């Protein structure tokens, strides 16, 4: 009965794995931080795949009540999207255990998001207060996420199904969230999933990539563009997302940031804008260190599980 | 004096008629098929003209209070579409009548629209609780609609202006309308008309082939991923919006519905997602016929016009 | 301290200028009709940066009211967008000085938003009603003219950056615009800025265009075609547009018109759409130049100045 926010924790380390996997055909030692990083994400994914396990068995209820929640169903999907990331880790080991992750992970995202989000449809349970950027993470992220990882077993035209509907969900939510944000103060509790607004250009762009080949064309370079701008609004506005103290749901920002450095990765392989690809592979690495070394340090206060 | 959302009915089989007739390269026989619903939807469209007319002629303040009603004014469009259609049809038996209904449905659109969608930005008569499916057929649908008849007649640069303004109408009303029905439970009397949510993405991607010689491209690929997700939400929610009964506004799916039928045809001869396609083209004509069906029902019972 | 919206008109005769001098290679007069515009565009801007200068030393409360206005912010935005314009005019001159003002203005531009655009997210400011047409410029129409400056340098990959920071920008704040548009209707003070309304489809088309080497491909008559209508649409709202009276503020059209202008060239050049080309360049002229009229006019009545 971890909190299931948590899953930002394994599913960042993974994305951040895979980034530099991708750099192994330029610098072959990145293939040793990407086995370091794939085999710890894997690692805190079993054992909080274990704790959710016992929580379905023996806290149902809470698991109940998370799930008819207009506003914290969302977390669930992240586990469906780190046990797709954690198959497309395996597949370098077994790509047969690495397909079963990723089909387990793309049937149970697709039926979650076909049972949940279109419930929401039927109104009268979702409110204005409910817009919030986890909504992404139904609608968007495990899209995105089934499309790469289907394109990585090759199945690229089904991975551009998956890719469409992330990427018009993604248009098609952020246009209410940005007005409510924009009207309604975000209270501190919910602040940190701010972080979760960085990744829908990146997590796109990586995807695209993913599926295409890593051909760095006019569509790659747009979605950056629009990833960078969210980014820097997020920098300018760091200090008030972290108002009330630094805290474990930092990690929200840990998709976007893992998924900036893995996109980097193709641009510069693309020989495009090679100099904001190092900048941007580099900061995002640093950030996602500061977040390792800030959960370490609470894990030694005793302030990490509730 | 027929409800005005009957011409779905004429809309419905047109489209469908369509589908057929481009699978006759593939499947000689599909043109038979094609000719009976195409011949069975133009004899529909020239009585519900005829009605519509009289309706005009003696029932004049009711059109008049359809038409300006911030809601209801939108099936109206509905007319200019299905001429469309009924001139894409008779096309294959003499392009000079087809032309002329084509631009007569174009032109007709472009005023209606142009008349009353932006009358709706003086304010004050739409309310939130306008926000509904319908606002789709004029926006959009009219103008994808324009775009496939217009390349039809060989005007592909034309087609292009009328496809970008019904994607990019389209793009820009679905974020606020997903937002009013989460929020706000759409009531049963207007709950079939979820059926022309299915629309946007099968009208958008079967318009695109049309224009684009039928080249099953990544932004193809991207539309059918978005119109599939949205197929299987309203599967889902297919109970909720029957919730107190079939009635004869189902046929506001038939529109997307036979739109996936003429995308897969164009699939099917890209050879992209051959086995989507085929299950997509049957389930869509299956669902068509159930429509067929249950309206041959209520004739049979004097229950179809009011 | 001049009324900061006036910018609109230097801003407009400069794009203008650019419209102008792209039809050089077709018709060599127009370099003439070119020059003399950004001459008079250059001259008008250094006059209100001046004036604007000593606003910001001798009415600074003034500026820092506006400045935290979360309606009245953007129209600070016009000050970095004319610079560039500016520059872009000068650069056939001296790419040395036109260089300088371009990253003035893009610098300036990027670290506006970057402050303001993104506090707006903290809430509590902003509020429904202060979703004006206005927002436009700081997000939307400053990042494409960054684009397109950038691009005249020879920084293409860096321009589709600032391009896709437009364009997805437009599309996640127009549908909430348009959706409060219907509601509320806009106040006679303010509904010249319905202006700002033509602007993002042309604007976006003409920044694209000049990133990509003039290519008029499908991007671009998408584009076109949803610009059209958005111009369709305020034709028919002209009347209640200027319910109250002709009025400077006016002058927000031009930026769009003078974009329909600038895109109408490159399509001309690409014969594609010929004819609505010159209809175009024509009709932007014909209303700019009323403009000009009306001002001179209103300057003779000593009715310009506050
Ligand atoms: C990982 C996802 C967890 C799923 C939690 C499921 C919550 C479902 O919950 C329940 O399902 C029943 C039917 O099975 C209904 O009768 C209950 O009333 C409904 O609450
Ligand atoms: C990982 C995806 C598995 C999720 C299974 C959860 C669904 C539990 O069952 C379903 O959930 C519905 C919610 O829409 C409930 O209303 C109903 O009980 C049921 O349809
Ligand atoms: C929501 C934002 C979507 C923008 C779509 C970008 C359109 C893609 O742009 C297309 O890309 C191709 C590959 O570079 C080019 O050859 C085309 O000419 C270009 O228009
Ligand atoms: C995704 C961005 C990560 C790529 C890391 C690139 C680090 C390499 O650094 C680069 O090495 C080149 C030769 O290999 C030198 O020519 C360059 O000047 C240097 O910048
Ligand atoms: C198929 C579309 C039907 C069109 C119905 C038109 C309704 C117009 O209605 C009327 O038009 C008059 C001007 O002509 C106004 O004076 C009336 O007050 C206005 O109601
Ligand atoms: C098929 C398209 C024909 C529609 C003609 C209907 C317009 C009737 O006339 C118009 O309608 C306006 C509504 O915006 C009314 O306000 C005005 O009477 C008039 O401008
Ligand atoms: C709102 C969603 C729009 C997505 C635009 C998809 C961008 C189109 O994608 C472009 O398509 C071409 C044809 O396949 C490719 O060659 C380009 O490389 C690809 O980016
Ligand atoms: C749009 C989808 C409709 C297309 C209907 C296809 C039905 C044909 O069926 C197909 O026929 C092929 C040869 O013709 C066989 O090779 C295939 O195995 C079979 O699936
Ligand atoms: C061209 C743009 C004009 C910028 C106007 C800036 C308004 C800033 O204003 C002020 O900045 C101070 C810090 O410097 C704060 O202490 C003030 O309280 C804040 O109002
Ligand atoms: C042309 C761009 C220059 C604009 C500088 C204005 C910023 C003044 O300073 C800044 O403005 C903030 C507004 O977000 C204020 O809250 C703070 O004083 C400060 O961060
Ligand atoms: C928000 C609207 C975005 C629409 C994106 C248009 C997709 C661009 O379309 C792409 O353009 C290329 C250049 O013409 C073509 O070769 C591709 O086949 C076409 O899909
Ligand atoms: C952007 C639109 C502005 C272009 C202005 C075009 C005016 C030229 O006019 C055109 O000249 C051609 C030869 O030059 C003649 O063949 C054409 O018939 C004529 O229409």
């Amino acid at each position: 009965p971890l909190p299931t926010g948590y899953f930002d924790i394994p599913l960042g380390l993974a994305a951040l794995s895979l980034a530099w996997f991708h750099l192994e055909n330029l610098f072959p030692a990145a293939r040793m931080v990407s086995d370091v990083l794939g085999i710890v994400a894997s690692a805190v994914w079993i054992l909080f795949i274990l704790m959710y396990a016992y929580k379905l068995r023996y806290y149902f209820e809470e698991v109940r009540a998370e799930y008819h929640s207009p506003v914290r169903f969302s977390f669930i999907a992240l586990i469906p999207i780190t046990t797709m990331l954690v198959g497309d880790i395996l597949y370098r080991w077994n790509p047969l255990i690495a397909e079963v992750l990723i089909w387990i992970g793309t049937i149970g995202q697709l039926l979650f998001s076909t049972l949940r989000v279109s419930e929401l449809w039927q109104g009268g349970v979702f409110e204005q207060k409910s817009t919030h950027p986890s909504f992404y993470l139904p609608a968007v992220a495990a899209n995105f996420t089934s499309a790469s990882s289907l394109a990585l077993l090759g199945y690229h035209d089904l991975g551009y199904l998956f890719f469409g509907a992330g990427m018009i969900a993604w248009i098609i939510f952020e246009p209410v969230l940005l007005q409510h944000l924009r009207i309604s103060s975000l209270e501190p509790q919910f602040r940190a999933t701010m972080g979760i607004v960085l990744a829908p250009a990146f997590v796109c762009v990586s995807a695209y990539l993913s599926i295409n080949h890593g051909e760095v064309d006019t569509l790659a370079k747009i979605l950056w563009g629009y990833g960078f701008l969210q980014l820097f609004f997020l920098l300018r506005l760091f200090p008030w997302i972290v108002e009330k103290g630094l805290n474990i749901g930092l990690w929200a920002f840990s998709f976007g940031l893992a998924s900036m450095a893995n996109s980097a990765t193709a641009f510069y392989h693309g020989n495009v804008l090679q100099g904001v690809s190092i900048f941007a592979f580099v900061f995002s690495n640093v950030m996602i260190g500061l977040l390792v070394l800030m959960t370490i340090y609470k894990l030694t206060k005793g302030q990490f599980f509730l």
